[PDB]
């Protein structure tokens, strides 16, 4: 909020905290309306003006999905980057659709810091825990962008670039499966403005969008982040979207993601997401988010979207 105290507010979390049950409705009433930034503050706070752990009490007198959201606000980004990625990094599955939504989506300058960390809270690092919880090829498109080697500037390369497109053709009837330089350098290597730009000749050396192409010859987790990273290199909030739909879409619920999504992007681009799911999904997001969610576990996240339209 405008002009915030952290120990003011904090001495609520508290008050509302006090006495066996707690005052919940009002946690969305204080934490959810307040930035991140400020929300460690209030940890500073908190800690100095109360004297226990602010997160720990969260998450013990919080209940169930209220808690790994309410969490999820209330932790700071990098650390819910790395705590996040670790969290889905084995597993079952290992929630491949979260690394494919946490690689793909982030700066390269933005997925470096988390490595360290990953590396640092833990152990070992990031690409090693990949290497065997993720495997094969798709492997390979993680291992790249973990490691964060790709081009920065803004610049096109009209040669290398009408070059690029032509390979992403020769590497294009090989299934994206075969010499292995191109479809994983090709996307996880050169700068959007680039990439873009191949986008062009490759709508146009082959008549067929490179979009098209990616899913008729491609399949998989493979081709969900090649093609992740597609759609975060043209419209990223187009994709938080395409996976919020993709999320709380069909038979029950698949929570976990629409929280990490709507707890992270909730600061960066909702007003955006949004749009491209009014459009998209011709209705909106917070409607979207009202049908399929349960009182105040649903209110803060129609908060975490800020509205209806």
């Amino acid at each position: 909020a405008s002009g915030f105290n952290a120990a003011e507010d904090a001495q609520t979390l508290r008050k509302a905290m006090k006495g066996l049950g707690t005052d919940e409705d009002a946690i969305i009433n204080v934490l959810a309306y307040r930035s991140t930034a400020q929300r460690q503050e209030i940890r500073t706070a908190y800690k100095t003006t109360i004297g226990r752990d602010l997160m720990d009490d969260l998450k013990s007198e919080l209940s169930g999905n209220f808690e790994q959201v309410i969490l999820g606000m209330m932790t700071p980004t990098v650390l819910y980057d790395v705590q996040e990625v670790r969290k889905a990094m084995k597993g079952a599955g290992t929630d491949e659709g979260c690394l494919i939504e946490i690689l793909a989506s982030r700066t390269p300058e933005e997925i470096r810091r988390i490595n360290q960390t990953y590396q640092l809270q833990y152990g070992r690092s990031l690409e090693d825990d990949i290497r065997s919880d993720t495997s094969f090829m798709f492997q390979r498109v993680l291992v790249s962008l973990s490691a964060g080697g790709r081009d920065e500037s803004n610049y096109l390369d009209d040669a290398l670039m009408r070059q690029d497109a032509q390979d992403l053709y020769e590497a294009g009837e090989k299934k994206w499966g075969t010499d292995e330089v191109k479809f994983l350098t090709v996307l996880c290597s050169r700068n959007r403005n680039h990439l873009l730009h191949v986008f062009d000749e490759y709508k146009r050396i082959a008549q067929k969008d490179i979009e098209q192409s990616i899913k008729s010859e491609t399949s998989g987790s493979f081709e969900d982040a090649l093609l992740a990273i597609v759609k975060c290199m043209r419209n990223k909030s187009a994709y938080f979207a395409e996976r919020l739909y993709k999320s709380m879409k069909g038979l029950g619920t698949d929570d976990d993601t629409l929280i990490r999504v709507m707890v992270s992007r909730a600061e960066i681009d909702m007003l955006d997401i949004r749009a491209n799911f009014k459009r998209l999904y011709g209705k909106s997001l917070y409607s979207f988010i009202k049908g399929d969610t349960s009182g105040d576990y649903r209110k803060v996240l129609l908060i975490l979207c800020g509205g209806d339209d």
